[PDB]
């Protein structure tokens, strides 16, 4: 195969060429994104029971559904929620790569089964399973410059004419609006309804008949008489337009001629919501869109799609009115991404700068770095081929192949180039001679360095994923380098390699000839240390057990986490103030925190938006979000403009504000796994205890936090608990009065909440018709009793009479999760605390607490913890199979145990550098460790391989081992640092997704560091004890 | 390998006919049809809001689906059209290759989202997912001879005992009728209601109570009791009405030549067989037709099978002309029968083996394949040419035996074989590729060609070498030559001119720099010839068919209508009376709309035969129509041939979707869209732009004042049903007739309800049981709105179609088009839809296509010959058959389409395969150590024959493409020409460039040993 393609380097040169085309052709066409999926598939489903309470809609409807939903296939865990305005909603979490329609397929098949079991009205309600979607792309703000337009008119305009047509964008999956539009709001006054003795059903009826458009027919249809000149379509009456036309709704005409007109009986205002949001913007009012991303759509091009709308939407914008970008992701994904190029562009040059320092050559330097675009080019072809994206874990796979992927190129160029130094025979002959003696030596490089990431794939979960991506990556990259060794790397070494050699060009003064003495001094003492240790075994056992033991206690030292925050310049800070406080409040509590970001981080902070109030369906005005985009990356300080040091120093400034909760908090790692940063904590009630006792332990397990050091910003997810108005309806009772339970239900709404009626045209949009009641009354206990709804013999029965209402105070929303009463509470490890350490502490808190209350991580939590549970049987299937593959490899027991003993030889290496750097166990630094378990074999192998030969041979042990150092002491060296300085721009890389760029790197190169520095001493010592103990046939 | 098959011919045989039996297998079982699946899938969802205006249907309806609809995958565009009867429908086209079911599938699985959405009484009538077949593959008419059955008694027949059994026909997806079944029309007077105090009311409710136990004749009804008076008497229904045996639905009126008819519309369900279905569906009609009433028969109104069958015949036919033509040229080159027999051989079996691999493939016999064919014969012969004319010259100058001549013959051309299928194999792999229709059209050569050209090398390289050592007789030249007649002149000329080629040839070689520049030259013509050649997508072909659509001013009446349709019907039976077979008119139905102002004709021409060929031709028909048509004033008449692809288009030329993006509303929208058909009617380039949907109809809003109808205690829904009943007409009950349950319709006699003041003949029943006029709490008043609104990727659009003028491509109309649009009023953009989107997209694709193209085959070459310098020989000839391409396209008028396209591929392979011939040969010459004028030199002598042979076989085998005459003429000289063009132009140029290019790249390079 090599003398081949050595006798016709063209068709090496075309299969190249053809390899860099499709993967220039796979580079324009490949998606590009952050993180590929890597969230579990939650399906939703959302039910409503309309003037039901809090705990009577998670009795009645929650824990029926959750009942049902047990049994799916693939359920990983289930979080619901009943909350006070009558809607349930209960979340199913399903494992990773699961697909999401076979999952809605089967929620809904078991909500078939489940729906007969709720109560009638939640199923003529209707019940809804949708997949979850909830991935915020962009928050858009739209803020009046000269002032002219009014906050209420811009939140219309914006509802009017950009929501609309933003809905429509690809990937699209919903769009959130922070104001709501006019709309025609009628305000019942029970007081004129009971003076004229009209239910709310008689107004509702009479805006229904008096406000529609129905076509009746055609004026001259088709059987038309003999001679007629026109066909037009008829309609019965037009919807109105003016408030004034809603006022003279008739409702009745007396006998003396008076007509009940709704303006007397009621008020209408072309107004918004009672409650709707207060969204400001860098101080100043303005209306917000919230731009949600379509479950499996790319964030990126959606992004770009709804941008450019918008801009197309804004030449036509009324005067003064502007949009701004509150929250952007694409930002810091094109950041990381462009830098993680640059990256690999300066691992490219630092690889070929050294492999020039070992071969002076300027020809025999480019041999090797040829094979870089060609099997980089081929792996995104793979990529391509396997529909995977190009994203940071496949960009940072992609930098750690470069070094492992030159290894065989520099082995093949470096052997050619010492027979032709050594031997003196001519550049073809010398190829094909190395070729015949390291074919094998490729071959198991390629091997030991692709089976440690085959078991990886078949891990499952979002570490799994992680993984997946990063083993398609290497391992094509390592089969189409072991491909390109023996196919282009010959004919390129036949073929442009000068014969130099025999020039005897060498021995030019200059660096490159004290580089040379220093090299020929340093293998000389190698060589001879070698032969000192081996005739000194067992002074370096003992070190190698001493090794052994520091490897134990590193691995047990090191903390643990998931993955490493990023600055993505933003986080979100939210505000919880006492429960029953005024949307006024939160807002001045909204504008000190504004001051306090305009005031100290004026140097950061690009534009904050605030968005007070929970909403005009939100029960309570107490609460507020606040989204802050900081500058961009180079223009914050590395040292204290990072976002994490400017949380910090909000959430100082935060824990001294005593008036209300406020927390500062960075986005998650993953967008779908979670809500905030930090480790994620479900507070179960095991023993099922009063709602009380969990509130109870909840502030206990908070005042404990709060207390130890190493937590902050640990918070509860959810609602304290508030009067609330629970409306009790006897059916028996009301049926008894022969009164309908529809009308009843009906005018509960009205009152009670609001009632959408019909549309009626507003300048040619049609805008819905609300009826609600007048402000003082809100279907209170105490005027319960001025509600009629008439009976089916007319007379106008109270509402009192079969309902009962009271002041009950509880939790507005009650939250379930895996059929335990929970509150889900989140928090943030301290600075220098890793995730794991933090969620230790978390459990030994809750241990504290009284019995019968439980903790069960969810999320990102849930998927750390399995991440680290299944990282050692990570890897101790990646030794077993490398461990078979050498002897399958080598026909041999001796050789593979030889060569597994130098394993632990990087793994002391990278942990050193990850402890002395800092960093922590999380996935990335478990992938770094199953690459220098590769790399540290390959170190192996290059010396095994050579001295069995020798050895079957029958060349003496002691001396066929020292020969093989002698000649592979250059080739471990050079692809060692090749490696080293490959990952040196990641483990230095500034800006971007620098995090993630440092635990992958910082790791590796410590790994392979001590994997060199070791391996070529004690590869000899193993190789020697081994035949020793157990000496060949011969 | 040759050796082999030498020393054992049985074995090859044995092969050969093996493959022979598996492709006459596959013929018999392969898909007979015009064009593969070329149509995007799409998936139309219908939603029907009765009693809703079109501007309501699309806010409440319309918009709904089409925000749950965003995010489906392979989504393509998404175009949605309200209606004004109440049914909104939205079409979702996904890119070509998608699967339907599974487009189904999601479509249906992200519309359960949108089902609560919508509005109640719009989830209770139910919302459809389906397959959008819109493909009219049968339009039968019903007409009476005798004129005993009237349109509705022949409606009534169609209905009950034709539209069901058809419906169950296989491959039928939907059956639509123009005509409807009876229903027991119940006609009402004011006059006579007011008489007996009686209101609309009471007689419906009446009805609807009187009910298996049905009434049967209108004598029953007329005897309805609708109430009782006191003395005893009563009063009948038919006392205050007229009771008569109508139609349900009086929306269609057909006329089959001039005589009344009913019509049924057959649509193929989507991935049945076109032929298949309809022989079906007119055997079953052939069936029904046995119990007919006397006088009603059936009559063929429209019918695609005719002009597939005789397409795929007249490509049959060309195909075998092709073989005659290259066993002829053969023969001219190889006097001895044998030896020309040899090659011939060679095709059958190479044909057949290619139906094997499409039958494999799952491709059917359609007519982009049948082109692929017969360019593949003058394609797959090349290989076989060359071997049995190095055999022949071995045999002539060495004097070897046959065995041993093929032999050496083989061992000698080893090279050149593989060199030749790599060249006419590397072009099309790229293409097949590239997606969306054009890539399906690319996909259907590209696996045509590829598996004929590796079955010929296969052929050549097992099969035609042992024909070669036993069918040659050895006595080559026993008798000498043997024939002193015209073979004996063809020699000496051709050996004159040979001695003249070579001579030039190195005159050539001394004189480099002149022909240099005039390389050059030809590299600036072929660049100014690509520019300045206009772009299309696919020829349009006489089909037999055209289709004239009538679109009176909105208001018009059926009457109007008919009065048009008619005056076109004398228009076609006497200027068109040679050339029409039949016309078939339908008012009230047309393609941009339904209503009585549209109506939409079909004529079908007689055969071609009959026609002429210059005066008869649908496009010259048609563009007399157009400009007959233009004179009529009374309404838009516009006369249209069928779209290229069935399902692409509802019709030919271009079509886009003028679209307002500053949504400055419906009227300014409408505002622009006459501004530009004013535009567009003023360009001399463009013809038969019209806007392919319906104008803004005048409306009667009926205004009901609350307070006067409250105040007389009058009900708003008894006014809305009297209205309904009146105006409209209301569903009663049903009745049986013969066996079959049919509806009772209520409604307003006619001279009743046919002027705005008649509301005021009606009244209304009070709370008090009195009878109030209408007149007293109602007004009328004149308004207008849109019957039907359009939205094309949710910006609300209006659909433009038209075609470029004659002697005019269609890129050319679209880029004017372009220009109009532009000089509209900002904010109002264009979106090219249907086949204009994807000529589009094949334009973008095309350089892309040739670069990639070129990239592989240089590629293939430089690693087959292991040297750059050869390549570089050969890619350079590569525009010397480019130009004769241009230049014959260019010269018969013709258009840059897809089929140039796929022609220019076939092209650059013949000019690589020509510069092979001489390259390899001399390549290897100069490697032995010859002298590099000498190999050259020596090359083109002895490689001037099978050059001129295999382009002379492969010229004379496109010829009866680019002289059709038959049905699919069009795309046959659009795929001939330019091939036809390319092949002159490679031969006559790099019989004399090539050396040139490979002396100098040798001379530039020279080999280093």
């Amino acid at each position: 195969m090599a003398n081949f393609f050595i006798d016709r380097p063209i068709f090496a040169w075309v299969l190249a060429i053809l390899l860099c085309l499709t993967g220039t052709l796979a580079i324009f066409s490949l998606p590009v994104e952050q993180y590929p999926d890597l969230a579990p598939p939650n399906v939703r489903v959302t039910a409503n029971y309309p003037g039901a309470s809090a705990q009577t809609l998670e009795n009645t409807v929650t824990q029926v559904i959750e009942q049902n939903m047990t049994g799916l296939d693939n359920l990983m865990y289930m979080s619901s929620q009943s909350s006070g305005t009558g809607q349930a909603s209960v979340t199913l979490s399903f494992k990773a790569g699961t697909d999401p329609d076979e999952a809605v397929q089967q929620v809904q098949n078991q909500l078939q089964s489940a729906m007969r079991k709720l109560p009638q009205a939640v199923q003529n309600q209707g019940v809804t399973v949708r997949k979850t979607g909830d991935t915020n792309i962009l928050t858009i703000a739209f803020v009046s410059t000269d002032g002219s337009m009014d906050k209420q008119d811009i939140a219309d305009y914006v509802a009017s004419n950009i929501q609309d047509p933003l809905s429509r964008v690809n990937g699209v999956g919903d769009i959130d609006a922070y104001g709501s539009q006019y709309s025609m709001r009628i305000w019942l006054d029970p007081a004129k309804l009971n003076s004229f003795q009209m239910t709310a059903k008689d107004v509702t009826d009479a805006i229904e008949s008096q406000n529609a458009q129905i076509a009746v027919g055609q004026l001259g249809g088709t059987p038309s008489v003999d001679k007629q000149a026109l066909n037009a379509t008829i309609n019965a009456q037009s919807l109105l337009q003016t408030p004034e036309q809603f006022r003279d709704i008739t409702l009745r005409v007396n006998q003396d001629g008076s007509e009940v007109r709704l303006g007397d009986v009621a008020t209408v205002e072309m107004g918004a919501e009672k409650y709707d949001y207060l969204s400001r913007f860098n101080g100043k009012p303005a209306s917000g869109l919230g731009v949600k991303l379509a479950s499996g759509a790319n964030e990126m091009a959606t992004a770009e799609l709804v941008l450019n709308r918008l801009d197309e939407l804004a030449q036509y914008f009324p005067h003064g009115l502007e949009y701004k970008v509150a929250y952007e992701t694409t930002s810091f994904v094109k950041a990381s991404i462009e830098d993680v190029v640059k990256t690999l562009l300066e691992a490219i040059a630092l690889v070929f700068l050294v492999m020039y320092l070992f071969l002076q050559n300027f020809r025999a330097t480019l041999i090797p770095t040829i094979a870089v675009p060609v099997v980089l080019m081929g792996t995104f072809s793979v990529l391509y081929a396997f529909g995977y994206s190009v994203n940071t874990l496949t960009m940072f796979a992609m930098v750690l192949a470069i070094g492992l992927l030159v290894d065989d190129a520099i082995v093949v160029v470096e052997n050619v180039e010492r027979i032709m130094s050594e031997e003196g025979l001519t550049p073809r002959e010398a190829t094909r001679k190395s070729m015949g003696q390291i074919q094998g030596a490729l071959v198991g490089i390629a091997m030991v360095l692709s089976a440690v990431f085959v078991p990886m794939a078949f891990f499952g979960g979002t570490t799994g994923a992680i993984y997946r991506q990063f083993s398609i990556t290497i391992v094509a990259a390592m089969v189409l380098s072991v491909l390109v060794a023996m196919i282009l790397t010959p004919a390129l070494c036949a073929t442009l390699l000068k014969p130099l050699k025999k020039g005897e060009h060498h021995g030019q003064k200059g660096f490159f000839a004290w580089f040379n003495q220093m090299f020929n001094r340093n293998a000389e003492r190698y060589e001879k240390g070698v032969a000192k240790i081996l005739h000194r075994s067992l002074r370096w056992i003992v070190i190698y057990v001493l090794l052994l033991g520091g490897m134990v206690f590193l691995f047990l030292r090191l903390p643990t986490s998931f993955l490493p925050l990023e600055d993505r310049g933003m986080f979100t800070t939210s505000v919880q103030l006492p429960s029953g406080s005024t949307q006024q409040q939160t807002l001045k509590v909204v504008e000190q925190i504004e001051k306090y970001y305009f005031t100290h981080e004026k140097d950061n902070i690009m534009s904050v938006f605030a968005t007070v109030g929970s909403g005009p369906g939100g029960n309570g005005q107490n609460v507020a979000r606040m989204f802050i985009r900081l500058k961009d990356w180079s223009e914050r300080d590395s040292k204290t403009g990072t976002s994490f040091a400017i949380i910090e120093r909000a959430t100082k400034a935060f824990n001294q504000i005593k008036e209300a909760r406020v927390i500062a908090s960075s986005p998650p790692a993953i967008s779908g796994l979670g809500s905030s940063a930090g480790f994620d904590m479900e507070l179960q009630d095991h023993a099922g205890a009063g709602h009380d006792a969990l509130m109870a332990a909840r502030n206990q397990l908070l005042a404990l936090a709060a207390e130890n050091p190493e937590l902050t910003r640990v918070r509860h997810n959810g609602l304290d608990d508030s009067p609330q108005l629970q409306i009790d309806i006897d059916q028996r009772k009301a049926q008894a009065l022969g009164v309908a339970i529809d009308d009843i239900n009906d005018t509960l709404q009205t009152a009670w909440g609001s009632s959408y009626v019909n549309d009626f045209m507003d300048r040619g949009r049609v805008k819905k018709v609300y009826v609600q009641a007048a402000a003082p009354y809100r279907m209170l206990p105490d005027d319960i009793n001025l509600w009629y709804v008439r009976n089916k013999d007319g007379g106008m029965v109270p509402f009192s009479a079969f309902a009962t209402s009271r002041w009950e105070t509880g939790s507005p929303r009650l939250e379930r999760y895996n059929g335990y009463s929970a509150v889900e509470i989140v928090g943030e490890a301290a600075p220098g605390v890793s995730t794991g350490t933090a969620m230790d502490i978390m459990e030994s808190l809750v241990k504290q607490l009284p019995n019968g209350f439980g903790l069960e991580w969810t999320a990102m939590s849930y998927q750390e913890r399995l991440s680290g549970a299944q990282a050692p049987a990570l890897y101790a299937i990646s030794l077993l199979v490398v461990f078979l593959c050498l002897a399958a490899l080598y026909e041999s027991w001796s050789v593979p145990f030889s060569v597994m003993l130098v394993v632990p030889l990087g793994v002391i290496g990278a942990l050193l550098a990850t402890w002395m750097r800092g960093l922590e166990n999380d996935v990335y630094f478990q992938v770094g460790l199953l690459t220098v378990i590769g790399l540290s074999a390959k170190n192996a192998i290059l010396i095994v391989e050579f001295a069995n030969e020798m050895n079957q041979k029958g060349h003496d042990l002691f001396e066929a081992t020292l020969h093989a150092c002698r000649q592979r002491l250059r080739p471990i060296l050079m692809t060692s640092l090749a490696f080293i300085f490959g990952v040196l721009p990641m483990a230095t890389s500034t800006g971007a997704g620098s995090g993630g760029q440092h635990a992958v790197g910082t790791g590796v190169m410590g790994g392979m560091i001590s994997a060199t520095i070791l391996a070529i001493y004690f590869v000899p010592l193993f190789f020697v004890l081994v035949r020793r103990r157990f000496p060949l046939k011969p």
